[PDB]
């Protein structure tokens, strides 16, 4: 069952064995992935998060981010630790009480403390549209049509060296998959379809690191949504999906009744499909209960290319049709050395006082804000351009902006910008050496918004900055509840911190 829009959510420790290997985890709702939180566009969500964690090896504090939801007027509910709140301590709870006006699509939720989401705190978050413009393109859209792709580690996250190339031990599709070494024939996920019906498959990357080459033998996939943004129909036979991205695609169950492999090949870790790694099963009703015998092609003839995507609505691009053609044009210097990432020369290390609380206490320019050099102010009601030139080790880096989606004016592996009709999204691969992936948005959402690589190991190694958008209006725009004001006193008391 789906839960929400008003629900409790308990965060607990438990042993799980999604690839046959038992390890302790940090779980929402007792499962990996966590339960789907859902509602309709414009609903009030009130997710009362109960921190019941006791195992210090995965951290007993927590904080949860609602990935891709803009949080306009509710910056305090966004979730990134030490940017918008102090963590929730064990034995306490916190009501994330917000609204989702003007958004409908496929999202997700995850811990936003350290690398804790890698240890298991990740699940889908769907905002349905009762008047969806894509409704006539499919028959079925429900919890059974959500497909999650996850990396899974046998080593606990707080034992992963900072700044290291950290590699997974299994790919999990809907919570199940097989280990790359010591492979056992543990259960594979099954996605069941009825011959003749059309399905809205909601593909969610809940990855902490790898990108996946996703395909379904014998089938193609018609993209209709990108990171919450409705798209024109684009038919492909393979989707390369980076960490934190989402796609909806129409799956037409138009092949003979049978069993077909679902494939998700990560860029690191186990390569191929030996022993059923990197795999799940598409089963038609009436098929024999047996593994597929299908083959992938040697090459995919119609892979997704990001510049092929275009919004369904006439979204256009803000600003002027050239580089620097914005009110506030920025170029970030993104670098890596000696185990640490930096942005504009500064490696991110979380501050003691959350950025939002520093601003509510009266600090009102970005040079007054901590961490020093990690906060950039943005002016209100202005077109912002951010160029993100690649080259830093550990790529391709999927950059994500909180509080906003953005036009992808230039994509990976293509030097040509698009000022007319590029897709809008919230997480974008910045590509490879010499690329100049560039994003644009307008500043109509006061508050501190994190910008970071969504490979969680890279965020932990400092690959982040904070956009303090419209500092002067942050306090009036974002009234805070008493329970939020109580978080930092409680957290600092529990950890013997003086602030
Ligand atoms: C990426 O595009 C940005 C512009 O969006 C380029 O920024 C210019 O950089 C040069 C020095 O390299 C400066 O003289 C200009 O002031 C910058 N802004 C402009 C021209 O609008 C940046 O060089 C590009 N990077 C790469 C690697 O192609
Ligand atoms: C490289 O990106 C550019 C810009 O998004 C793509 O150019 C567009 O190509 C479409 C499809 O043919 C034309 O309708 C547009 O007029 C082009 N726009 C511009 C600004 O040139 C281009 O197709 C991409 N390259 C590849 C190989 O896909
Ligand atoms: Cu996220
Ligand atoms: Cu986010
Ligand atoms: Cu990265
Ligand atoms: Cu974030
Ligand atoms: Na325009």
């Amino acid at each position: 069952a789906q839960i929400g829009p008003v629900t409790d959510l308990h965060i607990t420790n438990a042993n799980i064995s999604p690839d046959g290997f038992s390890r302790p985890a940090v779980l929402a709702g007792g499962t990996f992935p966590g339960p789907t939180i859902a509602g309709n566009t414009g609903d009030n969500f009130q997710i009362t998060v109960f921190n019941d964690l006791t195992d210090p090896s995965m951290l007993t504090d927590t904080s949860i981010h609602w990935h891709g939801l803009f949080q306009k007027g509710t910056n305090w509910a966004d979730g990134p630790a030490f940017v918008t709140q102090c963590p929730i301590i064990t034995g306490q709870s916190f009501d994330y009480n917000f609204n989702v006006p003007g958004q409908a699509g496929t999202f997700w939720y995850h811990s936003h403390l350290s690398t804790q989401y890698c240890d298991g705190l990740r699940g889908p978050f769907v905002v349905y549209d009762p008047n969806d413009p894509n409704a006539s393109l499919y028959d079925v859209d429900d919890d059974t049509t959500i497909i999650t792709l996850a990396d899974w580690y046998h080593t606990l996250a707080q034992q992963e060296p900072i700044g290291a190339a950290i590699t997974a031990d299994a790919t999990l599709i809907n919570g199940l998959g097989r280990s790359f070494t010591n492979t056992t024939a543990s259960p594979l996920s099954v996605i069941t379809v009825q011959s003749g019906k059309r399905y809205r498959m909601r593909l969610v990357s809940i990855s902490c690191d790898p990108n996946y080459l996703f395909s379904i033998d014998g089938h193609d996939m018609t993209i209709i949504e990108v990171d919450g943004v409705n798209s024109q129909q684009l038919t492909v036979d393979q989707i390369q999906i980076f960490a934190a991205q989402r796609y909806s695609f129409v799956l037409n169950a138009n092949q003979p009744v049978g069993n077909y492999w679902i494939r998700a090949q990560p860029n690191s870790g186990g390569q191929g499909f030996d022993g059923g790694i990197n795999s799940a099963i598409l089963r038609y009703e009436g098929a024999t209960v047996e593994d597929p015998t299908t083959t992938a092609p040697t090459t995919f003839s119609n892979p997704l290319v990001e510049t092929d995507l275009h919004p369904l609505a006439d979204l256009g691009v803000p600003g002027q049709p050239f580089r620097g053609g914005a009110d506030d044009p920025l170029v970030l210097n993104l670098a890596f050395a000696n185990g640490r990432f930096s942005i504009d020369g500064v490696s991110f290390v979380p501050p003691t006082v959350p950025v939002l609380l520093q601003i509510l206490s009266g600090a009102q320019n970005a040079q007054d804000l901590l961490p020093a050099g990690s906060v950039i102010s943005l002016p209100s009601n202005s077109v912002i351009e951010v160029a993100l030139p690649a080259g830093a080790a550990g790529g391709p880096h999927p950059f994500h902006l909180h509080g906003h989606n953005f036009a992808v004016v230039q994509s990976a592996n293509n030097a040509t910008p698009n000022y007319v009709n590029p897709i809008w999204r919230d997480t974008v691969s910045i590509g490879g050496t010499g690329d100049n992936v560039t994003i644009r948005f307008t500043t109509n959402n006061p508050g501190p918004w994190f910008l970071h690589c969504h490979i969680d190991w890279h965020l932990e190694a400092g690959f982040a900055i904070v956009f303090a958008e419209d500092i002067p209006d942050t306090a009036s725009a974002n009234p805070v509840p008493q329970a939020w004001s109580d978080l930092c006193p409680a957290y600092d008391q529990a950890h013997n911190i003086s602030t």
